[PDB]
């Protein structure tokens, strides 16, 4: 591109970082002041009025507005500290910024698709300038995680998800398109809210809403390719897993929600492994909770321990799982298809505590949002059943959490294994032990799956991969790091970890024959190297050259050469 | 214009406010939220946010936010209140926000041309995205009202006075071009400013300076045409002086600092006469400063004074003036070009209380923005020599005024006659007595000019043209306001005045021979109203017809009826 | 963004000319352009074809064909298809090598792309010239070797041009998805270097590893750019040049040569159709080959496939096959051998000519391709028929006046028991008894079309030498009984459309059997499959997706001042 149109396009636009010579040659020069700095210096600027906001949605606002008009700044500003952003850009940030403010959004960002536009979805694809479009993270609003249902403002979600896409892996921003399909809400807030700008009634059900993603899937592959990853984000638990079953074996999907969480959560139980020293094998697990992440990590700990050796129905049932009702057994009331795969054998059990006692399990993993439930019962019980308890407090936000970071490690005389979904600050007891704990992200598993299946085009996505993904993460801790009690490896190495789960995933993907890309490369870390996205601005050259003299000289014909021999 | 670009088209994009039809003929459906919202809600969303702005400049930042993205929208807010967003979007405000934020606008404005692109301002000029400019506001940012050298920064000043030009007087927008020359700035806090982005060295001066403003008019009419109105603001007064006489005669160019703030103050004194039931030639003024804005007042007063039959020579002596040095006298040092000819035949005077005295005039007139210039006892004196004196406290801002209204109508017992540059409440005295004091606004002058000068392609503007609009906006004052102590009319009638104006400036124009747009229209008034740009969306139509059923059948050849006779 | 206005009426895809409706005119902004008659394809049809019959000369019919091209597809392969027998001969052999050479490249719109040995390392930019993104063929020629002239150099543009004709038109490929390049390395053509008007490079041929490096680069910029599924086809480059790049590619790229490959399973085809005269099997036969280059060498490998098919060990299959080339005999020890032809060298003493190679053999089926006129002589003929029942005497040698034999001789010498095939069009046979013979033509149209068809379909990453002769056997199949009386050994070029379906569906099948086709999910019904991708001369639509969402729905949805509380 070039022209006026340049400065306002944001995968281009460079603003006062054009220097003279492409401002001349784009033919733009005069709109922009007569200054030409570098990125560093833009950084700078900008960074001062970020710091001069009072809040985190301020923060956000300013940071839409940056991604509206210099997507490579954008991603400067995102690379240069991404812990410090990843709340800001994503959780938990972009569920309340949008609640509180709507879409700030100046420039479109995405498609929003409705329950009445059945019948044309393709045509509204054609919306999208980007033709070339090899990943889609798509939500309806129902359930954004921590808050519910935000409807139509569910389209920050997709957004700021794609922003880690790219942050934190390198998949290439302008390849991405963040879809919200609105079917209605049901949160009466925004039904009676005169400045709610999605469709006000109630969430359409049934068969029609799974019409509507019928056809969604349908039309983004006709348009973009049957290789195109479409990633589903936020849905409610029903629908998320009948949608995930529906479509991971006919398209390129997951659910992060689901699959995401499991290998994060796999993950943090794997290295632990390195210090309770035995195998998974010798575990039992007791889960507060059973939604969406509950059984996708249950359903991926059954897969661990396959891997081991353990047949299926022996791995199934060292899994006890409750939810709001009790302990999910055989001949409950109030269970679904997936709550009785793990029920157990077992008369009716109505509290966690009595679970724990009644079970004794070496790791308890919570994921319901009850703040509270590991209680000092809870943790000393399990600190007096085995000498190395692991505690996995994994749900959000912090006010939400099953215990603290401290109240693990004081009750459990520091002898508890410790990780949590948000972020606790090191931990020093009154007897001079001091640990590290640390934070099962998401963002951990998603970049780097994201970027190995765009890179390779792997038709579907097993759960091996997820699993092999776990894995990976879990040898990223160092030695030192698990003597400090952290389970993960650490945030600001996020990129090159990405990048060695794209590799692995890749190589997974070939020896299986799931990935469309040919040739195979014979170096897949220089293969992958090569698609990810820099935050450096680009060069607009203009391959330039000449033809040797002599060719010059015999093509060009005048009237006085015409007849040389 | 359609597809995704229309989106980011300020001049068609209407966000929400695109009905679904719409959309779907554009091919942009799925980029906009599923709400279709009228303008009067659209507006009614974006005051929620310009109200919790805690500041001026915040709302200046707001509203150059909705002018970068939605500009009849940004009209639509102006033109609701445009007494309330005039300050904002110009004087004072959008000089003191520039000063501290820099240049905000994400959209590009308009050109910026340095003295390092002499040679080259042609094909800077093709960098703008619109072909079809019939005015331009430019700026070297030398001498911003009120505050100063701003260099680059003063690009917001021809931004700001634009849209006074669409919103007070309905100049079509799209059709504006605002420019700032950078040549250096002199402003020692800029050039060792970090964060500054214009030219870091002093003003380049002397020829060198007017060789690139003669390209800059030449490469302007070049590609606009010789009818482009060419305006200059906020230049230095030898400069001003300088290029205003070496263009007006060969291009359409005028100073509103000179020739606007000319008319306004003229119209107050024309309709003071009303109030003092005199003529003009029993009038002697005494100024106080010798600027650009006093020397055009003088000069208008002259041809006001000529046409009621006083010789220019006798005209020119009912005038005194005073700057920094003194009464402008014969023989004095410090003197100009514009100053001989007002310098009287006196010997000198230090101070205006001493010219008030010795002169005893009936009229005086300040622009110098000296605080207190007119003192009591200068008010006293005045009340004293005649009994309705006039007093044009015409300084900003409020700060920098001679007096205050309430000073002037005290010690003048009631008898003053009063106008300010700076808004004044009304004032009641202590025996009951009320005023409502006019505020003499160059907005009142620009754009009904401006309007009649692009609708007729009026050549040149000379100075009748001016003082035909003093004449105009003095009858614009009713006799009941007058009795009130009002030398203007109601800023809430600004487009009506504007447009009244720029009727009778097209009907001087052909009655002057210097109006190029041809045939001379019949009904001024009809053909001034058809190029008033209004706040309202307009409409895609498709501009769809049929032919008659008889003449389709006949030229629609198949094989069946292709041998019909 | 669909194509409108000014630029669609020179849009060769969708240009319409006066089939335009007015509706449609009007839509796309074009009304006023074209004359006022609405005419159908029809009578569009019956216009063209009144000048094209007025035409004089093959030549002057390929150029009216040109200037059409030029302007409308639609209604150029609307002539092609009404009678593709009558117009393949002028699009391509033998019309279009004709027309290139004596007039030159007529085409007034670029078709392609003129890549020279001088721009090495830089066909990557160049290919961006193509204004078509979505390219899935690519014809490629260096015109060293056209067929039945020579070496043409750059004039070889032609030829690729029309051999995409026949993709589309015999077989229904896509030709938006098409494109020819002609790559000039210079030319030994003297008459060429020495013509002054001539427009190709003016130097003799680059040979050596440049040569090979730029078809190198050409490769990489293609599949780079396009995909690694683009099909490439090599046409008319010199034997020896052919057969390497053929080995070459042929792994690594989607790539076939149809000189070598196309010709050798069209020749086995009719081979195959003759087995149902002569009423036995291809091992019961012993070929002797007229010329040995590689054209023979192709069809004398896919003979040794088929026997192989058939059972016959490789070793014993090859001794069936006796080559002569222009030293005689291809014996073992002889000198004057090669790598190729000492792979069917017989343990045989010298023999000097074909005569007496046909009289010691006793062969029951000869095959001329060494383009030496009269080859087959009265006595080869005789003895032939002497020898067995139903020889086979396959002239495939072109052009017609270098033919081994014509088909009267051929009948007449043979006393009507001779099974003939030739490569040029031979009109019916009567002998002077009142026998008649309709003999067939061995045209590459019956193959490559249905392979580029299914290839395409399928995203055949390769393309074995299995598919053609599976290809082979699919045409063997298609001749009626009756024709088979009349010695016709091919099918009808009427049917080709239908014959290059059936090969384009046996195609997909094997790929997909064997794990060769990479477009997924397979189809379940391959024939719908295939027949949703045939590009058929209808028009396209231009009908715009509008609708409406429920009334009580979008009046929810629509928000003014009265409706916002």
């Amino acid at each position: 591109k070039r022209g006026y149109d340049v400065t306002r396009n944001p995968h281009l636009n460079k603003g006062m970082a054009f220097t003279l010579e492409e401002r001349l040659q784009l033919g733009i020069h005069g709109l922009i002041p007569p200054c030409f700095l570098s990125q560093d210096v833009q950084l700078l600027r900008i960074m001062r009025y970020y710091e001069r906001q009072q809040s985190d949605l301020d923060k956000y606002i300013i940071l839409m507005t940056l991604q509206d008009r210099n997507e490579k700044l954008f991603y400067r500003v995102l690379t240069s500290d991404v812990e410090k952003f990843m709340p800001i850009v994503y959780t938990p940030t972009v569920g309340l910024a949008c609640q509180h403010y709507g879409l700030t959004f100046r420039r479109p960002r995405g498609l929003f698709i409705t329950i009445h536009d059945k019948g044309h979805l393709a045509t509204m694809l054609n919306s999208w300038p980007e033709d070339n479009i090899k990943a889609v993270v798509v939500t309806d609003g129902e359930r954004i995680l921590g808050l519910g249902d935000l409807g139509c403002y569910g389209m920050g979600i997709p957004v700021g998800k794609l922003a880690l896409y790219t942050a934190c892996g390198g998949v290439n921003p302008q390849q991405c398109l963040p879809v919200l399909l609105d079917v209605g809400t049901n949160n009466e807030e925004l039904l009676r809210d005169p400045l709610y700008i999605g469709l006000k009634h109630q969430r359409v059900h049934g068969k029609a809403y799974d019409d509507l993603l019928d056809e969604f899937m349908q039309a983004v592959t006709d348009k973009f390719g049957i290789n195109c990853l479409i990633q589903f984000e936020d849905f409610a638990n029903a629908n998320a897993f009948r949608l995930l079953n529906k479509y991971r074996n006919k398209y390129c999907m997951f659910n992060d929600d689901i699959q995401g969480t499991a290998s994060v959560a796999v993950a943090g139980i794997l290295a632990a492994l390195r210090i309770t020293k035995n195998k998974l094998s010798n575990h039992v697990f007791v889960f507060q909770g059973a939604g969406e992440a509950a059984m996708g990590i249950a359903h991926l700990l059954v897969m661990a321990l396959e891997k081991e050796g353990v047949p299926k129905a022996e791995a199934t049932r060292k899994i006890w799982m409750v939810d709001s009702k009790g302990l999910i057994v055989k001949g409950r009331s109030h269970l679904n298809h997936e709550k009785e795969m793990f029920a157990q054998d077992h008369p009716e059990v109505n509290s966690l505590e009595e679970v724990v006692r009644l079970v004794k399990p070496t790791a308890i993993i919570g994921v319901a949002a009850i703040a509270g439930a590991f209680t000092e019962q809870i943790l000393r019980d399990m600190a007096s059943f085995h000498e190395r308890p692991i505690i996995f407090a994994l749900s959000n936000p912090t006010s939400k959490a099953e215990c603290t970071a401290e109240k693990c490690y004081r009750v459990t005389e520091g002898r508890g294994i410790f990780a949590s979904g948000s972020p606790f600050k090191s931990v020093t007891l009154e007897d001079g032990k001091t640990f590290i704990p640390g934070q099962g992200n998401n963002a951990y598993v998603f970049p780097g799956v994201a970027l190995g299946v765009i890179a390779g085009g792997i038709r579907h996505i097993p759960d091996e991969i997820f699993l092999l993904t776990a894995e990976q993460i879990a040898q990223e801790v160092s030695e030192q790091h698990l003597s400090q009690g952290r389970l993960y490896p650490p945030l600001s190495t996020i990129r090159d970890v990405s990048l060695r789960i794209a590799i692995k995933v890749l190589d997974y993907a070939y020896k299986h024959n799931l990935a469309s890309y040919y040739p195979e490369p014979k170096d897949k870390e220089a293969f992958v190297r090569s698609l990810v996205y820099t935050p450096d601005y680009d060069s607009f050259t203009l391959d330039s050259y000449t033809w040797p003299k002599e060719a010059m000289n015999v093509q060009t014909v005048t009237r006085e050469n015409l007849y040389f021999q």
